[PDB]
């Protein structure tokens, strides 16, 4: 592994992935990064990179295979290179253009966990995407298997772009004070203070691709969660921002609920994506309530953080939540959970997360469709046969759970042995 | 209509605030308001239920002086304004209030009338509760949510402090801000502002607090994002845990004391004041709701986190809630007018009645009638006996109208071993 640029050199036999025009192009041997991480990290992402190895190899005929290229960041990087995030790592995802990361500690003294944030930053990867699937494992929803949804969430905006001063701040009592001359507003003299920015070209960018991802998965339905009525020029232009380039560039493929209703006999026009909006807390008690009337969930930085946490809740998927991060025409595949220091180097962890971010990487960003199917099918295969890490096997009495080497292997076996036939029935290409 | 057109009716002994406690009588004034669309069914079915009840756990020691007035609809035809002045000093003197659900006024300068009503009584204080009531719900642990949300109701985003992209005020803050502070707001970006205070945080967290050992709750978990929000919401946190530690020592422990000077145990005697990452909270509502009681957070994080466990208990509809403010509290359900059910005799009643119950048997510490009130409504679950808003989820279950199913309430309490409901 590189700690330089000179040291930058992508492994045998693969050739990189490529950004021209406003499209993707993955060669079949496309060289991959992936970063180990800390905790459990090198556990997961050794455990996804067999488990997709196997899936590519199963539906390609051997055909297609990944070259992984090992970059890293963490207790990996400060061992070998003396620092946490080297110049080179970053260098080598923007070549590369596709990477799989496995969770980062946060250095001591740092914003929350801050190494992702440089990461997602220097690479400009403004949206987070997060699948919410149910894999048949117990759940508190009765409608857990109902939860079938991804949150595109725009992530470098809102109250995440850290505008704020401390309540006793000179800064503070001078934005007070700018505040009651000029607008004659009133702040209390003891209130922290926060600054909420939201803009049109933020959310175009995230809008435009969520669209695409209905259009590439085949949505029906894409809803705008925001909070407009109370926040009219943020959250509400949030709203107004997103419908716009949804007709704008997207007007032969969408539809919007007035539009249905309206123009239509208040029916679904085949071949239209339906683009509706829910005011925040009533989108919340609508996945509760309704979660089959939701599919692709667009929001801003904090609504998009809350909602996808709390659907992950509900199909009793915490721990198996997938993610990526993705700018334009380069993506960061990681799982949601942290290093889990408690578990790291047991061999207890659940690899899930890890897979599915990799599996998301490889079947959606890079457009390997039946390896997203496979893995999928084989996970939902381990859980019915209860063949799970102890996390699962909770709800589970009477059940010998496996080590993380060992669900890896038995995910495997069901990819190897499984009926393409039908595990593949309407996905290809 | 007006000020002096108004005055205590027959029989009324205003509730009074005094000191540091409230004291009412037994035959006390309660204001009330039939609001609005579906408003003046859901009130009317309240108070009777109310009475009913209030007689039968009482004998008939206690009876509450309905003191109607105005606002919304009905009050635009009588008196021309929407709310006039008389029915909000109308409410500053009886102290205690019932309302249904106002409606929004298009035209005005506030985002509905409540606003209005809550700015000028100071109701500081937006409490939630939350229980099961054995309907059909989508939460696998639907009993096992039994909470109540202090919602800090003045500040945070709610404050409205905002401006439009496009607008010269936003343009001038934008200015502003990236010549003295080196920060760069984009041209095109709405501009918000969050404001988070130590004074509106204190007295939220003393509320919820003194709520707690009055009705036995022992644990009181801060809902914030504080990882984020480092000066508001984390400030928000440590301002609430500062108070708690300052005004109730003797009566709590924090989740650390509790690893370091118990086995890992909250002792039975004293309250755990814990706090949990909003996006942590709103999962383990969900995970484990046993785990938590009383929930206090800002504005926005209670919003929705009280939206979300209604959700869960199948409880949408029937989501009760009272603002506070010092000595003083108007109660009213979560949902709306509902236009679409104005006058039809259909739209269930429980919200509102549930409203009542929390302002006459929480605030007004009449528990005998929240027990009774609580036990008919589940009674009537556990009996099919339902309006169709909840019918609709019951198999054959026919939909009992507003009225049919106001009687059965007052018919289950009347008919009650009061020995055995109460223990």
């Amino acid at each position: 592994p590189p700690c330089t640029t000179e040291e930058l050199s992508p492994p045998p036999g693969g050739s990189l992935v490529e950004y021209s025009g406003g499209s993707l192009r993955v060669p079949d041997n496309p060289v991959v990064a992936f970063i180990r991480g800390d905790g459990v990290g090198p556990e997961v992402v050794e455990s996804a990179l067999k488990v997709v190895d196997a899936a590519v190899k199963k539906v390609y005929g051997g055909s297609r295979r990944i070259v992984w290229w090992e970059l890293l960041a963490g207790h990996l990087a400060r061992e070998k290179c003396g620092e946490l995030l080297p110049k080179a790592t970053l260098e080598g995802i923007r070549l590369a253009r596709v990477a799989l990361k496995g969770p980062l500690e946060t250095p001591v003294g740092t914003g929350y966990r801050s190494l992702n944030v440089a990461i997602r930053q220097a690479l400009d990867l403004y949206a987070n995407i997060r699948p919410v699937r149910y894999y048949g494992q117990p759940a508190p929803h009765k409608y857990a298997d109902r939860v079938d949804m991804v949150i595109f969430r725009e992530n470098t905006e809102d109250v995440y772009a850290g505008i704020e001063w401390p309540h006793d701040s000179p800064e503070a009592a001078r934005i007070r004070r700018f505040l009651a001359e000029e607008f004659g507003i009133s702040i209390r003299e003891d209130a922290g203070i926060g600054v909420k920015p939201i803009s049109r070209f933020a959310t175009r960018r995230l809008m435009e691709r969520a669209l695409e991802w209905a259009l590439r998965n085949g949505n029906t339905v894409v809803t705008i969660m925001h909070k407009g009525n109370i926040m009219k020029y943020t959250e509400g232009a949030f709203m107004r921002w997103a419908y716009e380039v949804a007709l704008e560039k997207f007007r032969e493929h969408v539809v919007t609920e007035q539009e249905v209703q309206e123009k239509y006999g208040g029916v679904r026009p085949e071949g239209k994506i339906l683009v509706n909006d829910r005011i925040a807390d009533n989108m919340l008690q609508q996945i509760i309530t309704r979660p089959w009337d939701y599919q692709v969930i667009v929001a801003p930085n904090l609504n998009g953080d809350y909602i996808s946490d709390a659907a992950s809740a509900l199909v009793g998927g915490i721990g198996m939540a997938a993610g990526m991060n993705m700018g334009d025409g380069i993506a960061v595949a990681e799982p949601v959970h942290g290093t889990a220091p408690k578990y790291a180097g047991k061999d207890l962890i659940n690899p899930s997360a890890e897979i599915l971010s990799a599996s998301l990487l490889i079947g959606e960003f890079m457009g390997w469709r039946e390896v997203k199917s496979i893995v999928e099918y084989a996970i939902r295969k381990a859980v019915q046969s209860k063949k799970v890490t102890q996390d699962l096997a909770r709800h589970m009495p009477g059940v010998q759970p496996l080590r993380t080497s060992e669900y890896t292997e038995t995910l495997i076996a069901y990819i190897d042995e499984a009926d393409l036939n039908e595990v593949l029935a309407g996905k290809r290409g």
